[PDB]
């Protein structure tokens, strides 16, 4: 479904990154935040939602889902907030191996990038340039909101 | 073509916004930076290349153009980075103008944010959905999307 994101938060060196996936493409955003605030939260989801038609939001804990500030940036950005519960179960394994991915993307690259938020961004790009066409997730991303675009 | 981009430094608040238009639809990215620098810029470039296929950028000015810390996140990123004279000239007052929308936009929503950061993504957001009849967002999307299909 085009518009659906899910919210992901792991840890690495002490710090938090905060993911979004697209979850029909498994194309993602990520930042480091020092930590998982409302506040940080927010607007990373209005980043996300003035760069792609954002449209439900499965959030990734109840204190974010609780949060009033991350309840008026799903407002603001016209996004409806659900919780990230894995009614589907298989929906747990595949952002924890995500994780797992990035993680070790990110230990890849590590020694290129003097910060760890450089790493992430190049962790970010080599998820979303991989052929998995094979198509790559940027390439999925593309054609499913195009395709849903002609409707 | 589809992976055309042009940076653009606009000022505001003794602040600096930077913005990256993908020419062929209007599409923006921006951020606020506390001054332009190759190190922030490579940064927003490697973002940038990792959300979308960036192939060219016109770099926006002779320092970015220069600096080593901008050709390296170029060269990893895998974008040709190209000046950014306006060589049809119309291409300048469509920046200009843009400038000018995001900080009326910027303005509109002021208000409603603490930190001038929260208002330029507001910015960017309502820049990348207004309707024109597709809007921006829409526009890039359909652009790279015809392009994958060859
Ligand atoms: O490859 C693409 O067309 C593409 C489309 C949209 C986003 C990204 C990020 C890396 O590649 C892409
Ligand atoms: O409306 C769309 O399909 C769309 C596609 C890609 C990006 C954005 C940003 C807001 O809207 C979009």
């Amino acid at each position: 479904s085009p518009g659906i994101w899910q919210l992901d938060c792991t840890h690495l060196e002490g710090k938090v990154i905060l993911v979004a996936v697209h979850v029909a493409s498994g194309y993602i955003e990520a930042e480091v935040i020092p930590a998982e605030t409302g506040q940080e939260t927010a607007y990373f989801l209005l980043k996300l939602a003035g760069r792609w038609p954002v449209k439900t939001v499965h959030t990734d804990n109840g204190s974010n889902f609780t949060s009033t500030t991350v309840k008026a940036a799903c407002w603001w950005a016209g996004i409806k907030q659900e919780d990230g519960i894995p009614y589907n179960p298989q929906s747990q394994g595949v952002i924890e191996s995500m994780n797992k991915e990035l993680k070790k993307i990110i230990g890849q690259v590590r020694d290129q990038a003097e910060h760890l938020k450089t790493a992430v961004q190049m962790a970010v790009f080599i998820h979303n340039h991989k052929r998995k066409g094979g198509y790559s997730a940027g390439e999925r991303i593309v054609d499913i909101i195009a395709t849903d675009i002609q409707t």
